[PDB]
């Protein structure tokens, strides 16, 4: 049958009230109201700049509309496979299962390129947009997104598909009819990581993923490749790697799809940064090779953190042969990456220390094999592995590591220099090392565990309990979350930040339920910035998980339905 | 390509390996492996009876399985439709895109139902069975089902289809040679509450929840349709309740659809039983009725334990029409069960104290108006309820309600008898209220909220936070908790258990994530009550996981592939 409702707005909230015939009055479809009745009604990020929606709806022809590109370039195929895109994103806006009525305005969409050949990732791209919506004639609309790069006229583009409403009282689809807004991100690096390497995900997973990351604007999928558990990606030069590492031989990642992951990410501003963790997080695919110690070296509680333990052998010459080659096979399939992740995590003493052949090493060399020794090693390591990274991609980019025992920012200037690495931290968001990174120049990427680590509060893994990171975190608490806090003064040194999604407890399955809707609030703290808090979002947080179920993701529930419906009733 | 490793047995641990040419003894594939490595194999729940399954596998041609019926009855087309499911349920031993090589021998399965024209549900019930496999012949198998029941048979179906296994190594389906089981489950009730709602729920999903249901044998749905929030449930008599009750007119639940649910889960052992939730739990859909009080009443802490607030008003006549016409409604469509669920849980005093209709009803029939006085009014309710439910079902049948203050044992035959009622139990296993029930002689159902409840642990729907009955329980916690330890003496009045998903925060989307694998857990504990714990079934129920991925369920994910390829190597 038929919607039975209307709804009114009272206080910045919708209220549902009957929808009785003896009235002059127009009624309000839920989303209708919510769009004048929000601040910033139904956008996800709310923008920077101008934000005015006006105060009127205009219906719209489904089938008319159509995308005009003004400007030429070398991002012609990109531009056009956008502006395809687009009605499909203005389909969103019905729920499956319901036809909008074919009349209303036409709609004139008229993107503007101001450099049309650019389309390189950089730290320092510009992802800023202007976009005007108004009246054009007497059957039309004009919708102009005018952006200084591709990246920022598709961000426009996303942001005008938000604009749309369908009216499920009298089937007519509505669009925002005087709009203007300018808009552009606070941070440059806003990420997912994914581990593949703990349990496999789909190629079609993965898609589906980087496509409700353009829904919200994030910009940057790390892709977490490698692990002790299992060696995924299919490298041509050292093919053994794969072929003994992966957990099937179908579950793998081929040069070809690796190609159409990257390609389907640039088409949606989303940069695919690989890492190669080193020299921890190795077992897998090293079989025979002589080149790591301890993989699964018993019992694991002695050696690392978590099983199976293994480590790289740095004192065997061929190692940096391997890697080498390692990091030229993804560089040639990475082709849009302008950064390279190369871990650096929890790399153990013992294990180490267990080794022969290494304690042979180190003796040779005058150092003892106290903990001071083992930096020592380690550096060595990292300094070869880094040469090879140049060498792979060509050219010198920037290189990320994580947090950990060689990156204490009291020490770090012996190892690393501030110009060649970017430090990513999973630290609590109010542990010291931060700012004393901040102080010695670093810049940061923002993983704090007890806000961003996506994995937790589940089930323990190893044993009974729940997993190490529990609590699980709620969205609210990523929302809060706020890198401008944490650094203060420093704050340009924030790159950005990252929602980490570790695999122990995670695969193709459970992928869309660990990231959405959550992975929306960093989306806003790093677009934005905002001042407010979670409860100032709540409403248009309900909104954008509806939005993400539309598209076919299947996002984690957040309230009651009732409460979507029925705002402010449900508080505490 | 091909699969490099091999796997053998080692004290109870398959051990990966790698397949080296250089050898003559063959190779074992990882299931065939884990088959006879482990002490009950592949199968799950574990049998309670026999669990012979030999030491030999054989090759299988697929195309080659052929069901027969024994003895004909009323059950025919069940039995037929069941036969129909085999071949499908066999599939599942095959990985999405592998295909076997169509050789090896042919397959004979006979269904011998002993009481041919049993389908109906009852505490009372024989779900036993007996199952034989063993060599035909030359080129054939004799697989043979003997049971008392339909019910049996089909449970018998389920594990003969779990007794394949897919050599990947080889591309071979294989079967177990030779098989001798007996089983029977300890439980008569082993269940899944859905709230459909909190937030409603495809029917789609609830059909797949089913189909994962009857894959461990659980018989038992338990669809908590009506709450607060909405009224889905299409009741011809009283339509205004959905029309007004509904999230939307999509979102309902026809007669058609719970006809379909109710068959699918008949042909698949699974009782589909209904509850109406009263007095409190009502809201949504009874306005302008002038039969609720306190609907969404503000402050709602004042007033009730979740928004919105809502109760029944006990003291108008009318009212009684309606819940007879409700129960009517849902005893035409819920043809199959044989108890009906009426709530009775967390009634508000407050709330029913607030109305003046009330007040001034109390006071003519000389109650005060303090607590115990309230209690009086509950009674007068259930009391009227509990005869328009006989009514609409034409018949005195047994009745379920929560524990409750109405339900305290100390005062409790002052109210029910525990001939026409069962408890429910949502309190900690551990709570006096247990025992002491189990004294008075009262049937029990475990639904105990810190093993049971399936919503526990993400975070706050109000507020912020984590929601109320956190941490999240991990499927080794729900494994572990015995009914036959809660109960003790009073053992046999535990009709069984029921996992509970509450939906607050769950939907369609969620829904596989949720029940699944934990749920198989509870489905274990209830057939068989292991006297082992957690461990002694952890590498069955990560197979278990594999299979629901298999059957396109999302179920969690549990641990790191690597350690199910890897047993014993992960461990704390
Ligand atoms: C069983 C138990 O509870 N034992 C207690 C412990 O409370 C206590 O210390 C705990 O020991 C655990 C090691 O078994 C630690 O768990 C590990 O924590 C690390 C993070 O420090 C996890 O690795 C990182 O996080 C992600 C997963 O979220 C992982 O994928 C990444 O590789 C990694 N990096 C982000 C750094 C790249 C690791 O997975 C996890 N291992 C597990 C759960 O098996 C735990 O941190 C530690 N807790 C504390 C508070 O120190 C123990 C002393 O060891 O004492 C026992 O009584
Ligand atoms: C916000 C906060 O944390 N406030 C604290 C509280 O710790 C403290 O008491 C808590 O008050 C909450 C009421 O707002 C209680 O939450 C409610 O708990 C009931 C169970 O008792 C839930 O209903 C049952 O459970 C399922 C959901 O799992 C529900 O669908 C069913 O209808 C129902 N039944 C199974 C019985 C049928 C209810 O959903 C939940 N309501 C919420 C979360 O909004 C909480 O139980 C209570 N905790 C304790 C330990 O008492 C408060 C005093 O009120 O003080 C504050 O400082």
């Amino acid at each position: 049958e038929d919607v039975v409702w209307r709804w009114s707005c009272d206080n910045g909230k919708c209220v549902k009230l009957k929808n009785d015939p003896r009235s002059s009055e127009p009624a309000l479809s839920l989303e209708a109201c919510k769009m004048f009745c929000n601040e910033y009604g139904l956008l996800w990020p709310r923008p920077t700049g101008e934000a005015d929606l006006g105060n009127f709806l205009s219906k719209i022809n489904l089938n008319s509309i159509e995308v005009k590109i003004l400007k030429k370039g070398a991002t012609d195929d990109l531009m056009e496979a956008a502006a395809k895109r687009f009605k499909e994103q203005v389909s969103l806006a019905i729920p499956r299962g319901s036809t909008p009525k074919l009349t209303g305005k036409a709609v004139d969409v008229y993107l503007v390129n101001e450099n049309p050949n650019e389309k390189a990732f950089s730290l320092e791209m510009d992802e800023s947009y202007g976009l005007r919506v108004s009246p054009s004639g007497a059957d039309r609309v004009n919708a102009t997104i005018t952006a200084n790069s591709f990246f920022g006229m598709r961000h426009g583009l996303e942001t005008l598909s938000q604009l749309f409403v369908f009216d499920d009282i009298r089937d007519h689809l509505l669009m925002v009819r005087d709009v203007n807004i300018s808009d552009k991100p606070v941070y440059p690096y806003r990420g997912i990581l994914l581990d593949t390497a703990r349990n496999y995900y789909s190629i079609e997973s993965i898609k589906r993923t980087i496509e409700a990351m353009a829904a919200v604007k994030l910009n940057t999928f790390h892709w977490h490749i490698t692990d002790s558990q299992s060696f995924p990606f299919v490298t041509t030069k050292r093919p053994n790697l794969y072929k003994f590492g992966a957990l099937s031989p179908q579950k793998v990642y081929t040069k070809a799809a690796i190609r159409e992951v990257v390609r389907f990410g640039l088409e949606r501003g989303v940069r695919v940064l690989p890492e190669f963790d080193a020299p921890a997080h190795v077992g897998e695919g090293w079989q025979d090779t002589d080149l790591t110690v301890c993989f699964k070296a018993e019992p694991w509680k002695s050696y690392c953190v978590e099983p199976p333990c293994g480590q790289l052998n740095p004192t065997k010459d061929e190692l940096y042969q391997y890697l080498e080659d390692i990091y030229s096979d993804m560089a040639e399939v990475f082709d849009t990456t302008d950064i390279f992740h190369m871990g650096g995590d929890e790399v153990s003493e013992a294990c180490w220390n267990s080794s022969d052949s290494i304690q042979n090493f180190m003796m040779q060399n005058r150092w003892d094999l106290d903990k001071e020794s083992f930096l020592k090693l380690w550096n060595y390591f990292q300094q070869k592995a880094q040469d090879k990274a140049y060498k792979a991609f060509g050219k010198k980019l920037p290189l990320i590591l994580w947090t950990s025992t060689l990156t204490n920012y009291k020490h770090i200037d012996d190892y690393l220099n501030k110009d060649d690495y970017i430090i990513q931290v999973w630290t609590t968001g109010v542990d010291p090392q931060i700012k004393g990174l901040l102080e010695k120049g670093y810049r940061l990427i923002m993983s704090n565990y007890d806000a961003l680590y996506f994995d937790c509060g589940y089930g323990a893994w190893v044993g009974a309990g729940n997993n190490w990171c529990s609590p699980y975190i709620g969205w609210q608490k990523v929302y809060d979350n706020s890198p401008a806090v944490i650094a203060l003064e420093h704050r340009d040194q924030v790159l950005g930040g990252e929602a980490a999604l570790w695999s122990e407890q995670s695969d193709t399955s459970t992928l869309d339920g660990r990231l959405w809707p959550r992975a929306a609030a960093l989306a806003e703290r790093l677009w934005a910035e905002p001042a407010t808090s979670w409860q100032d979002a709540e409403y248009r947080m309900l909104h954008i998980r509806e939005r993400l179920v539309r598209m076919g993701i299947q996002a984690e529930s957040l309230q009651p339905e009732w409460c979507y419906q029925n705002e402010g009733y449900c508080y505490s």
